[PDB]
RNA sequence: GUUGUUUUUUUU
């Protein structure tokens, strides 16, 4: 947790030119990479921004986090050290009680490790949960643990066995 | 009974 940031939810048509102007506005930028699939060069939808000062980095988070750019809302946060340990940490859960909430998810899945991002898919019309959700842990061991502890078991408040697998 | 994130969080 220092100067390196990971920018998420970037519109596909965002150029390095844009990333720069946007983040440069906070303080001097060391580097700005958009991360796109080699060959086709299509944005993986995220980027890293290495500021020069730990202070500038922090402030970027405070100001740019959540700002809307065209169709998306950016999500700026400190990058976690890479590695094999961050691998296979995204979970695809289904058969979740339809009365589920972000706080229950936290209770159920938060004991096995530290959640980095979670999303309860909701019906666009009703706004009610569809029973699906994506939970992304910090370490690869937490997801594995989460999986074996919750797969095929009935969650509290529900009458149906959860389904937890790697996305 | 096949629900899939603001499709895409580790350097593409």
């Amino acid at each position: 947790s220092n100067t390196n940031l990971i920018v998420n939810y970037l519109p596909q048509d965002m150029t390095d030119r844009e990333l720069y102007a946007l983040f440069r506005a906070i303080g001097p930028i060391n580097t700005c990479r958009i991360m796109r699939d080699y060959k086709t060069g299509y944005s993986y939808g995220y980027a890293f921004v290495d500021f020069t000062s730990e202070m500038d980095s922090q402030r970027a988070i405070k100001v740019l986090n959540g700002i809307t750019v065209r169709n998306k809302r950016l999500k700026v946060s400190y990058a976690r050290p890479g590695g094999e340990s961050i691998k296979d940490t995204n979970l695809y859960v289904t058969n979740l009680p339809r009365t589920i909430t972000d706080d229950q998810l936290d209770t159920i899945f938060g004991k096995y490790g530290s959640i980095v991002q979670k999303n309860i898919l909701r019906d666009k019309l009703t706004g009610r949960p569809r029973g699906v959700a994506f939970v992304r842990y910090n370490k690869r061991e937490e997801a594995q643990e989460a999986i074996s502890a919750l797969n095929n078991v009935i969650p509290e408040g529900g009458s149906q066995p959860l389904s937890v697998r790697l996305a």
